[PDB]
């Protein structure tokens, strides 16, 4: 708690950061790698959600205009969740924190890329590609202090 008030202040979204690592049991208790570890979990949760969401779109006879947009978008969160966050949990847990930095890196660029196709126009899941942004953006923070 002490901990994780001030592993959050140093993250760009404090509440954000302290309603995912006081949501998870592990973080009364954990140090900041598990703390680092619970927020790529709620970054995986809301990656899922995404990846499903773009499927039911794209089974759901879309705007032709959004062909483009969601097959991109379905490779973004692909990235995310075979590549990005299974590398950080790797990196974290075994390895070197370096690489679970490039993760978050990742997943935060691959969000906004997402989101950015439907620049114009309707986002049809904005709050969603949001979310995975500025989660990536908090675990970035957290995972530099282990730099």
């Amino acid at each position: 708690n002490n901990l994780v008030e001030t592993t959050c202040k140093n993250t760009p979204n404090y509440q954000l950061c302290l309603k995912t690592l006081l949501s998870d049991k592990r973080s009364a208790t954990g140090d900041i790698t598990t703390l680092a570890l619970i927020m790529v979990d709620a970054i995986k949760a809301k990656a899922n959600q995404a990846a499903v969401t773009i499927s039911k779109l794209r089974h759901s006879n879309p705007p032709a205009a959004w062909k483009g947009p969601l097959k991109n978008c379905a490779f973004s969160y692909k990235v995310i969740l075979t590549a990005s966050l299974p590398e950080a949990i790797e990196a974290l847990t075994k390895g070197d924190p370096k690489f679970a930095e490039d993760g978050m890196v990742g997943s935060s660029g691959d969000a906004q890329e997402c989101e950015e196709y439907f620049k114009g126009s309707k986002s049809p899941f904005s709050a969603l590609n949001i979310a995975v942004h500025e989660l990536s953006d908090v675990g970035r923070a957290i995972v530099r202090n282990l730099l």
